[PDB]
């Protein structure tokens, strides 16, 4: 940990703190709130979730290093080349600085003659320009590794599945708001935002892309079964993600039929609720029994846990075992609403509230998934 | 050195940067015409000068440590404690955050219950408390050492003059603007206007208190003469400092006669010129021959600097040689402008601009004074 790295982490943290306080003060005072600020939130939500995700990844790396979780071999990373938690903190802080500057610029855009709607385009553009940059300048090894992993995950079950592929696929599974906001921005720029007015706020296509983080993980499990000849450990989760498929399909059908007004809509409404049950159990039980490795009968002196515990405090587990549940249902509803458009009111706000909560659920999922992989070696990755 | 100290350094630096830009923006887009403004600048100039002095002194300590200068032994400093440059940067950042918060509070007109003028009282108050806290915490050893040095300096004739005493008493010579603003604040809160009002409102002696940083240095080198009976290195230095008394006295007499109209006028002005010349040379040559030990003949391959060089780049020396020359006169300018009326138009602009320039010039002088002390035992401090 170089001293300049810690200085940069602290610098970006302080700048981000003061800029966020300035942002909330400007929103309270300088924001008119009479020009549909919701598209602004729906555009910046992807960046906010990404920055939160990177910061929580830094926390996860610190937790693994302190708790003895040898994630270096698990991720198949080079032992002499790793991105320590301070680097993730620095990247998150820098991206947060850019995000806050963009938001502040958008709030009082008359600061410059450039239109109010050109700030996010730069930010995400800069974001993309930070991800793809051939010059070996800013974490070139890390960005190139991430690009290889992104290509391997996103394409198809054409590559042998290692730990990094599955893990990033799951991270994208818990971060679908990024893809949904990408589609929303594309629709905004294609149908609205005439480009003539300086106001960037203004006075079934989503359903299929909603399943992309799940389609990339269902075919991955199918490929794993094909290459491993083990029906249970892969086909059960294949069905688990098929439950997400069915949930999204029935949400879309229910929304369309409610718009059509047919009585059969009510039937489909029931057809939604039941799936909202099974998914919220299928994604829950499979997560608590064989994903984390808890509720084991051979719990020994412990309760609801396993006999090999490496975290300093046992209560940390139990909160999660509750917290995950409290958030798991909170995830399953979200996946529906953004793909349903059922609620003209109180839908977008609740999705925006729940999205960082689901990112937090995925953050706490890593803490125990990597612990289980370190000890149990679950998943057959060696 | 500790990672958390570096993190705090970065955090405080970032908060100070963001709050400083916020202050600049507020000053541009606030402060309606009827605000006096200049009294606030006069009040907060002392605080800004102290913060800048601490920051530049951290820079100086880093420079000495990297250049091989054993400032630990020169300052008669114990090997224990001995705070590094990061600690000075942290103190400067924290004090700057407090200063920026106070200044922004006075700018932004907070809740109309607690009047604004209490904010400068608190800020400086805290700094006073930050020095006079009896509890063994918050750099207690360093603060106690500074308190003892302040007591020894302000009672200079009755104490043996060590290196630390002279060094601090000479820093006060460049920092006298803080004392000037403190006396101005005393007069303003005690006599000018009334404290029962709100906002900034509508838009001898002093010479004596101004000469105090030069009086405490003129009294030394007389004590050193009494102890050593060496007329050259001390009595000549004493005359160098007495040039300040002569120049300020002539400035005060000139201004008083111009205001009263005793027809002497230019009779003093000519005097006020020549001493303003003589002092501006008497000090200047000293800095280049007695302090830094430059222009040393028979140096060798070095062009008119010295035999032994400890700093990596010689050009810096030459830069300083110019800089001092163009800011040693400037120091004599402001030190006369603040002392009395002189030019009535603006005037405070020149003082407010030159005071940080004087602090910077003293910051430059520190490098080469301590280099000379390290190389050749100057002042017989041993
Ligand atoms: C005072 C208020 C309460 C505390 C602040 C709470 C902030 C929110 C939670 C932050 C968690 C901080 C824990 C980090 C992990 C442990 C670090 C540690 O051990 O410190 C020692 C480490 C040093 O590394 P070390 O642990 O190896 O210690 C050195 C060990 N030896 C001596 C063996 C070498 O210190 C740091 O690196 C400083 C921590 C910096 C991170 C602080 C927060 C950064 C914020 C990022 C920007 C915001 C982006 C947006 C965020 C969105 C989501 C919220
Ligand atoms: C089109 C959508 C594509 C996917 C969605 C966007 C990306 C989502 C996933 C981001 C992954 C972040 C890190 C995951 C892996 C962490 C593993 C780890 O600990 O290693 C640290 C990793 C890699 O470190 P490493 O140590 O593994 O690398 C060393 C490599 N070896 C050992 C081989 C030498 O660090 C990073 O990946 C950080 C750099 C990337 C930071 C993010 C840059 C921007 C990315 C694109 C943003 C998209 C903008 C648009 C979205 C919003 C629109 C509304
Ligand atoms: C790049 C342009 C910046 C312009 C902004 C204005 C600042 C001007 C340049 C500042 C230079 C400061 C660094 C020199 C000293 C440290 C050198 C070094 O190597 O240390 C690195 C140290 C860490 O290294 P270290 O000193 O532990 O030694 C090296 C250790 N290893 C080997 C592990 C690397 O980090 C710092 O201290 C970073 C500098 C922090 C302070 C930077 C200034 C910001 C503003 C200060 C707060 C406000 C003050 C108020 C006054 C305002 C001005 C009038
Ligand atoms: C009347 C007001 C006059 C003007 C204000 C006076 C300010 C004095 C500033 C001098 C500080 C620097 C001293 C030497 C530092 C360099 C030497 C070194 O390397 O050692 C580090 C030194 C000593 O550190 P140390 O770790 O070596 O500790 C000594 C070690 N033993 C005891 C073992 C020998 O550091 C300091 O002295 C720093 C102390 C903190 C800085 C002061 C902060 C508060 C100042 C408030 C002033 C009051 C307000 C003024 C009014 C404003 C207008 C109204």
């Amino acid at each position: 940990a170089p001293a300049w790295t810690t200085f940069r982490v602290g610098l970006f943290c302080g700048i981000f703190i003061v800029l966020n306080i300035t942002l909330v003060l400007a929103a309270v005072f300088k924001l008119e709130t009479d020009r549909s600020i919701w598209p602004l939130i729906r555009i910046y939500r992807g960046g906010f979730l990404l920055i939160e995700f990177l910061f929580l990844l830094g926390i996860n790396t610190y937790g693994w290093r302190q708790a003895g979780v040898n994630h270096v071999l698990i991720f198949e990373l080079n032992p002499r080349s790793n991105l320590s938690h301070q680097h993730l903190f620095e990247i998150a802080g820098f991206l947060g600085i850019l995000w806050c500057l963009s938001l502040l610029a958008c709030f009082f855009a008359p600061i410059s003659v450039i239109p109010t709607y050109v700030y996010p385009l730069a930010l995400y553009g800069f974001m993309v320009f930070f991800l793809i940059n051939p010059t070996k300048t800013f974490y070139y090894k890390s960005r190139f590794w991430l690009l290889k992993l992104l290509f391997r995950v996103f394409t198809a079950p054409f590559h042998k599945v290692g730990f990094a592929d599955f893990w990033l696929a799951d991270q994208l599974n818990s971060l679908s708001v990024i893809l949904m906001d990408l589609e929303y921005m594309i629709c905004f720029y294609s149908l609205e935002l005439k480009w003539d007015e300086s106001k960037g706020l203004l006075p079934g296509v989503r359903a299929i892309v909603q399943c992309i983080p799940a389609w990339l993980r269902f075919i991955q499990c199918l490929r794993r079964y094909r290459d491993t000849k083990r029906a249970f450990p892969h086909l059960v989760n294949a069905g688990k993600y098929s439950t997400t498929f069915f949930m999204v399909t029935f949400a879309a059908l229910y929304s369309t039929h409610k718009e059509r007004g047919h009585s059969d809509t009510m039937v489909f409404f029931y057809l939604w609720i039941v799936f909202y049950i099974i998914s919220s159990c299928y994604t829950l039980i499979w997560d608590l029994k064989m994903d984390w490795g808890l509720f084991d009968k051979n719990a020994g002196e412990n309760t609801f846990l396993r006999e090999e515990i490496v975290y300093p405090q046992k209560a940390y587990y139990y909160c999660a075992i509750i917290e995950d549940v409290i958030l798991r249902f909170a995830w399953t509803i979200q996946i529906s609403i953004t793909s349903t458009t059922l609620l003209p009111h109180s839908g977008d706000i609740i999705a925006t509230v729940f999205a960082p909560l689901e990112v937090f659920r995925r953050f706490v999922w890593n803490f125990f998934r990597l612990e289980n992989e370190h000890l149990n070696n679950c998943g057959e990755f060696r």
